[PDB]
RNA sequence: AAAUAA
């Protein structure tokens, strides 16, 4: 499109569940009451939102949602991940995104403690 | 206070460390995900944290913040143990702890797995 | 079995 108009992007981030079998990334993607993930979507001017199977803290409620069919849980089906979303001219819009993927590594390895 | 005006009560419960040697009851307590604690003050309308000296998995992070200082870390020097609190009007509130109080006792029995 | 939930 035109290199002005502002445009949307998108990129689903796979939350690594395979590789840290039982580790709890949601809680350390939001950290206490989402100031982690609010402060990094501030951090990088994107947004942000954690989607997909496990998703939600329970698995019947995510169940339920996720057979009722509606558009909004296809989510659901799909594998754990964090969509990364930015409205800008093309130029900021890849750039800030190619920032926002830079400083999302941290919250998708462990915690050891 | 007043009857209808909201309180707050506390009731430390202590855990049998000395009667079950070695027995985890942190995990026994929080379960998977920390759910079948969080579960258990839905039921009872209650909210519980484990406090005192082994509530934490690393004895010697513990020991650390226990010499720090701090006043949020006062309970790492005294017995381990649910501290178990509610914030209602005095009828409910009470009512709560007792619930709560007998809905504990099963997890102060090791599992014997 | 380890508590962060936007």
């Amino acid at each position: 499109g035109a290199i002005n108009k502002n445009m949307k992007l998108g990129q689903k981030v796979l939350i690594p569940v395979k590789q840290f079998p039982k580790f709890n990334f949601v809680g350390k993607l939001l950290g206490p009451r989402g100031n982690s993930l609010k402060r990094l979507q501030e951090e990088t001017l994107t947004k942000m939102s954690i989607l997909g199977k496990g998703s939600m803290r329970d698995k019947a409620k995510e169940e339920e949602l996720r057979k009722s069919g509606e558009a909004k849980y296809f989510h659901l089906n799909d594998d754990l991940h964090v969509l990364i979303e930015v409205f800008a001219p093309p130029a900021e819009a890849y750039a800030r995104m190619g920032h926002a993927l830079e400083e999302i590594k941290k919250f998708l390895i462990p915690d050891y403690n």
